[PDB]
RNA sequence: CGCAUAAAGAUGAGACGCGUUUUAGAGCUAGAAAUAGCAAGUUAAAAUAAGGCUAGUCCGUUAUCAACUUGAAAAAGUGGCACCGAGUCGGUGCUU
DNA sequence: CTAATCGCCAGCGTCTCATCTTTATGCG
DNA sequence: CTGGCGATTAG
């Protein structure tokens, strides 16, 4: 009673099928449990399983980072508040209390309404003196009077709360653009004795103030004083202001690469190196400062010290001026449009721009034609083109402001009010340290131990303020654990980390693996030490023949990092010592790990007695990358040593596995769960969900067949005009004059074949006459390997093009195509795939190795995820062992590729339509199963090609002519228009076993493919995610609003809406009826939100009690997650979607003649075969065109049975009776769009030919309380039916 | 089997700029009102999943999940077979 | 005086750094 | 995209 299992794996579906040896899916009757009266269900062993897609973890990461940033911002404000705390009580005691409770309503306040001053007249006087905060900041910077302390706190708090970016390192003082651009040429003339033409008027930074990222900046540098090299024209301007890329190789006349950069960390060390091995750099830095503050600062810096506040005040004043000017102009010209612009908040006028939800762009687009209609509005259009008309202060493009501007304003504020308050003098650097502090990206979250994501190690144990940060956290250990927690361990010893790529032990290992088993006569013995000492360790790159022959004549994979450490340390003494070897092995790890140059300075100040300061700086400026693959205890931790064996001609892997001394310890050290095994796979989680469900359904199917292992498990993992322009540019002839070069409407190959082959045949130099669609057809360059590529066909006029059965091109074609067509393939008119396929007949024809390449290109799959899931299934299924300790292969895992089964669909007319029902997953699984077991029955030894002896296919060519699956066809064709018959009953190579009895197996495949009942299961889930929609709605008198905090009532403050239901519960109880408090009983379905899910799983009874229910039955609480299945009268099925909405559950089983007729009518102009076959298909579809009325009757009876959507049904029928008089090919698309009315899942809105049908949603769960609840297993074969009418 | 280049994806850390919601920015004139006419408008405070206890300048949207019987959890265990047919599975026979 | 139905609605842009895998593409 | 919600209609 052997059997086999076929599996199709997708990202939203898993299809499974169980077949016997006769390719017949069996059936069986199963017991059902519960309290109903049915006791046995007959079911077929084929089906699918559908689920929601998996989600990546990026959105949770972004929200986690947002939470951390909000907590840290609140802590910054709290730090400033407690540093102002103990002295504010002299002026105002409850000032911070009024500043805290400013959100809530006057009836809930405990102080005055006006927060900043506590009364009315001072509030109005303050807001009249200062309209914004920027007037206050400019007054506090410029004026030298003793201000109030509350104003100083307000300015500092606004400066600390928003504090710019950190993308520019180094200090930055506000210096013009062209006023310093000539000073660069002044230093260039006083430092470089040449002729630098000071083009006063070239306007480098001024034209670079526009969109001049690279191209326009380089163009402005080119349209200037010409430079002899690119390093002077573009490169020097890059190293001064723009995106820098200099080099001290052919530009700075150096003997070593001393490459500077922009404002970064390594620029100061590179400038110290360039000055200590060989002003103008200050002028370049000032030019960089001018180019950086070009676009953001739009005001002179002479009259004031704070440029940002002056820019904002200027923007405020121009907004006021243009506002009153536009008011006067619209009062003059169009007085009837006043209210639509200045009063209507719903429109996109000025009132919508200020009080509504209008942005800048919608306001500009709304006000542009009204401003164009009037007159006298020229400069307003000038401003509107420049995006400087009625501009706000807190805009969406203030993100370019660096933090040094805010730091300078804060420093001037603290300097000006210094001598009036002494605690400002005592705590200046504390406040500046509050503003500029930023946690480094390798220290991570400052935790204590209760974190899934932290790696920080502490020295002491106290709170971490920004002032004692460097005193508490160890930075070197944190920077080491930041890297070492990510790099993988080696596969041999699974607990040890991996050496760096440029380690000395790894370099010795790779040079010994190169020159231990080296033969060119095999190499010597003890002379290999002298060989690696002289030739390898002296030459920077070991030669292939030259230096080896020189070393052989003198005596009788490079170590580049050894030479770098030799010339950096300027000797060769410690580079070969004993303890200095492991010391240098620590130094190379130090150089690989960190990238901060100061913790590096500490870790090499650990080793100060090996060099002076100069060698120390020369090696400290170095860097490396890359991590290797091996270990240290693998090579020099097992004792001889592996390096001792590799030094003195066996391979390293041959020393590891083949030798019994080494392979025992690694196999012992190889000594998780399933979820941990899938968790460290590769690829998207959307595939990993399907992989886990595949393992579960395989284990369940093994369980249901009486604990017998299967035989085979088959796995399938499912998944231009510029060329014509390039051909017209390379041709030069009339490629666009008469025949237009426009591949826009051209979708078929009838135009692309003329465009690729330049309007002539690949073999004949004749007129193609492309105006005829009944013209020259297409001919494949190599027929049955199946291929339909662009470079896999040819368009000759009318011939057989040669005389052959295994070769398409002829000798005259190869003689005539050698100059023109081969140059066209060399000029990329035709691709390289067509050139080799057209010229390969001139090299002996179809050789045996080419047939091997063809069958290995048609059979072998390449993806890694399929190999890994095959490995998982083979390790979980085959587990026994013999006395020699070998794997006892009781099952065979066979992987396929979808091209084979797609060819099997399109060959024998087993057509697939995705829009009808979800049966095609199970049908693809069944077809995969039968194709796999037939192919493993026919060609036995070729199991070594895919089932996971070599048996290389060079002396096997079983297969004779072209293809692997060419034995399925009962009448094989030929190349040059011929036929070749085939026997009926196939058999194996040596064994006697009929495999492919044609009539019986095809009748069985039709009978299985037309089976009405398969098992479709939608996987029930408990919903998780956000609590509700993230928008905040204004206040209403509704009851659906959720409070944003604990004591903020939503009828006064607003809140969120539309919460997400986790699951539902069925509650039977009694509630108050009428004003007499009558206890009328009720059976109700209630929805549980996620916050309520936690609070309800803590305690159910008190939760349902306080909700409003009394005297519940505690044992009758039934949990119902999403997609719970309910069966109703007449086989109507409904899936629960929420507490108050259902979804369609049933499925439509159309007969096979209808789906074949639909596939023929849909692609009526895209047959893509032989002309006789296309003519026969056209006669087959046009010979009877009344199936579609029967299909309409089919879906009418179905929708009257289970859908109950009669209004949309009558709309569909009226649309069909309207569009009766139509062609067939335009009617197949409408009748195939029609099938989403009766589909499975959520009700969608489709579209007919002209009209559009809306969706009938199912917003009522009153019927479900008198239904049959189904509890399904993972395959749907084990059920539990519960009659809810008998419950309670 | 190993190197070089490029692209894509996954995972984690650190930072910006907006947006949204309530309050504060005394609206004026005429009528008893309904209302009308007029003037103004750019900013700030606070919250940004309710909250949790291990009280940290932590943690809270990823992954996992039919029912029943055991188990604190982890995890383990629970369902007869052939044949003729097919509108969501039905019927016949043997043995329990 | 409650239930069906219709129509609208739904947080978003950027930057810095690190480690892996996989695919294509040459070269031995 | 698919469920929630207010304004509106229908029994």
């Amino acid at each position: 009673k052997k059997y086999s299992i076929g599996l199709d794996i997708g990202t939203n579906s898993v299809g499974w099928a169980v077949i016997t040896d006769e390719y017949k899916v069996p059936s069986k009757k199963f017991k059902v449990l519960g309290n109903t009266d049915r006791h046995s269900i007959k079911k077929n062993l084929i089906g699918a399983l559908l689920f929601d897609s998996g989600e990546t973890a990026e959105a949770t990461r972004l929200k986690r980072t947002a939470r951390r940033r909000y907590t840290r911002r609140k802590n910054r404000i709290c730090y400033l508040q407690e540093i102002f705390s103990n002295e504010m009580a002299k002026v105002d005691d409850s000032f911070f209390h009024r500043l805290e409770e400013s959100f809530l309503v006057e009836e809930d306040k405990k102080h005055e309404r006006h927060p900043i001053f506590g009364n009315i007249v001072d509030e109005v006087a303050y807001h009249e003196k200062y309209p914004t905060i920027y007037h206050l900041r400019k007054k506090l910077v410029d004026s030298t009077d003793k201000a109030d302390l509350r104003l100083i706190y307000l300015a500092l708090a606004h400066m600390i709360k928003f504090r710019g970016h950190f993308l520019i390192e180094g200090d930055l003082n506000p210096d013009d653009v062209d006023k310093l651009f000539i000073q660069l040429v002044q230093t260039y003339n006083q430092l470089f004795e040449e002729n630098p033409i000071n083009a006063s008027g070239v306007d480098a930074k001024a034209i670079l103030s526009a969109r001049l990222s690279k191209s326009r900046r380089l163009e402005n540098l080119i349209a200037q004083l010409p430079g002899e090299k690119k390093n002077g024209l573009f490169g020097n301007l890059i190293a001064l202001s723009l995106g820098l890329t200099p080099n001290f190789k052919s530009n700075f006349d150096l003997a070593e690469d001393a490459k500077l950069q922009l404002s970064k960390d390594t620029y100061d060390d590179d400038l110290d190196n360039l000055l200590a091995q060989i002003d103008l750099f200050l002028a370049a830095k000032n030019l960089s400062d001018a180019i950086l503050l070009s676009d953001i600062l739009r005001v002179n810096t002479e009259i004031t010290k704070a440029p940002l506040s002056a820019s904002m005040i200027k923007r405020y004043d121009e907004h006021h001026q243009d506002l009153t000017l536009l008011k006067a102009l619209v009062r003059q010209q169009l007085p009837e449009k006043y209210k639509e612009i200045f009063f209507d908040q719903s429109k996109n006028g000025y009132a919508g721009y200020i009080d509504g939800g209008a942005s800048q762009e919608e306001f500009y687009k709304f006000i542009k034609p009204i401003l164009e209609k009037m007159d006298g509005t020229e400069e307003l259009l000038v401003k509107l083109n420049r995006e400087d008309l009625l501009r706000k202060q807190r805009t969406f493009d203030n993100g370019s402001i660096p933090h040094q501007i805010h730091l300078g304003e804060l420093h001037a504020i603290l300097r000006r009010q210094e001598d009036f308050y002494p605690f400002l003098k005592d705590n200046r650097e504390k406040i500046e340290k509050i503003l500029t502090f930023r946690i480094p990206y390798y220290v991570g979250p400052l935790a204590r131990g209760n974190s899934r994501f932290a790696w920080m190690t502490r020295k002491s144990e106290e709170t971490i303020t920004p002032w004692n940060f460097e005193e508490v956290v160890d930075k070197g250990a944190s920077a080491q654990s930041f890297i070492e927690r990510m790099t993988n361990f080696d596969k041999n010893l699974p607990n040890e980390k991996v050496l760096p790529k440029h380690s000395l032990l790894y370099e010795y290992f790779t040079v010994y693996n190169e020159l231990t088993k080296v033969k060119y006569a095999f190499l010597s013995g003890e002379q290999k030490k002298a060989i690696v000492d002289l030739l390898f360790k002296t030459n920077r790159k070991v030669t292939v023949k030259q230096l080896k022959e020189d070393y052989f004549k003198k005596i009788e994979a490079s170590l580049g990092t050894y030479h770098d450490l030799l010339k950096i340390i300027k000797d060769k003494d410690f580079l070969d010592n004993e303890e200095n070897e492991d010391i240098l092995e620590d130094i190379v790890l130090t150089l690989t790990l960190f990238e901060d140059r100061e913790m590096i300075e500490e870790r090499l100040k650990t080793y100060a007695h090996l060099f002076d300061d100069k060698v120390m700086k020369q090696l400290k400026r170095r860097r490396y990358t890359g991590w290797g693959r091996l270990s240290r205890k693998l090579i020099n931790g097992i004792r001889k040593t592996i390096l001792d064996f590799l030094k003195s001609n066996r391979n390293f892997m041959q020393l590891i596995h083949d030798d019994s001394l080494t392979f025992k310890e690694d196999i012992q050290k190889a000594q998780d769960s399933l979820h941990e095994h899938i968790a460290n796979l590769a690829g998207s989680p959307a595939i990993k969900k399907g992989i886990l469900q595949t393992v579960k359904v395989v284990d369940e199917l093994v369980k249901v067949m009486g604990r017998h292992k299967p035989e085979n498990i088959v796995i399938e993992m499912a998944r231009r005009m510029k060329r014509i322009e390039e051909g017209i540019k390379e041709l030069g002839s009339q490629i666009l004059k008469e025949h237009p070069v426009e591949n826009t409407q051209l979708q078929n190959e009838k135009l692309y074949l003329y465009y690729l082959q330049n309007g002539r045949d690949m073999y004949v130099d004749q007129e193609l006459d492309i105006n005829r669609l009944s013209d020259y057809d297409v001919d494949h360059i190599v027929p049955q390997l199946k291929d339909d590529s662009i470079d896999n066909k040819v368009l000759t006029r009318s011939d057989k093009n040669r005389g052959k059965s295994d070769n398409v091109p002829s000798e005259e074609v190869v003689k005539k195509m050698k100059n023109y067509w081969r140059q066209l393939l060399n000029a990329k008119l035709i691709t390289q795939r067509k050139f080799d396929n057209l010229t390969k007949a001139e090299r002996g024809g179809l050789s045996e190795l080419d047939k091997a390449g063809f069958i290995k290109r048609q059979l072998v799959e390449t993806r890694q995820i399929t190999k890994h899931v095959a490995q998982i299934l083979d390790s979980r299924m085959n587990t026994k062992y013999d006395e020699n300790d070998k794997l006892i292969r009781e099952v065979k895992v066979i992987t396929l590729k979808s091209k084979l089964v797609s060819d099997f669909r399109k060959d024998f007319q087993f057509y697939k339509v995705r829009e009808i029902n979800n049966y095609h997953h199970a049908h693809d699984a069944y077809l995969n199963a039968v194709v796999g077991t037939a192919l493993i029955k026919k060609y036995p030894k070729l199991e070594s090609e895919f089932v996971y002896k070599v048996y290389d296919v060079r002396k096997m060519i079983y297969f004779f002519y072209s293809n692997i699956m060419n034995f399925f066809k009962t009448e094989i064709t030929l190349a040059n228009g011929e036929i070749r018959k085939r026997p009926l009953i196939e058999t194996n190579g040596e064994t006697g076993e009929i495999v492919w009895d044609k009539g019986r197996d095809f009748a069985t495949v039709r009978k299985v493919l037309s089976m009405p009942q398969v098992n479709i299961v939608k996987k029930t889930e408990v919903q998780t995610g956000g609590f509700s929609k993230e928008s905040i709605l204004p206040k209403r008198n509704s009851d659906k609003l959720i409070a944003r905090k604990k004591d903020w009532d939503p009828k006064k403050y607003g809140g969120f809406d539309s919460p997400t239901v986790a699951y539902s519960v069925l509650v039977v109880a009694k509630v108050e009826k009428g004003k007499s408090k009558k206890l009328k009983s009720v059976k109700e379905l209630l929805g549980i939100t996620i916050m309520e899910r936690s609070s309800f799983e803590k305690n159910p009874i008190d939760f349902l009690e306080a909700k409003g229910y009394k005297e519940v039955k505690k044992d009758l609480i039934i949990k119902l997650p999403k997609y719970s299945l309910f069966e109703l009268e007449n086989g109507r099925k409904r899936m629960l979607a929420s507490a108050g909405e259902l979804q369609k559950g049933n499925e439509l089983a159309l007969p096979s003649k209808y789906v074949n007729f639909l596939y023929l009518a849909s692609h009526y102009e895209k047959l893509k075969g032989s002309p006789e076959d296309n003519e026969q298909k056209q006669l087959f579809v046009e010979q009877h065109k009344h199936y579609l009325d029967e299909i309409i009757e089919q879906i009418s009876e179905f929708s009257k049975r289970v859908i109950l959507a009669d209004a949309n049904l009558d709309k569909v029928l009226s649309a069909y009776n309207k569009h009766r008089d139509k062609p067939i090919r335009e009617q197949a698309e409408n009748i195939i769009h029609l099938f989403t009315l009766t589909n499975l899942g959520a009700p969608a809105a489709f579209k007919y030919f002209d009209t559009t049908i809306d969706r009938k949603r199912y917003t009522s769960t009153k019927e479900v309380l008198d239904a049959t609840l189904i509890h399904q297993s993972i395959t749907g074969l084990y059920e539990t039916r519960i009659d809810l009418s008998q419950l309670g």
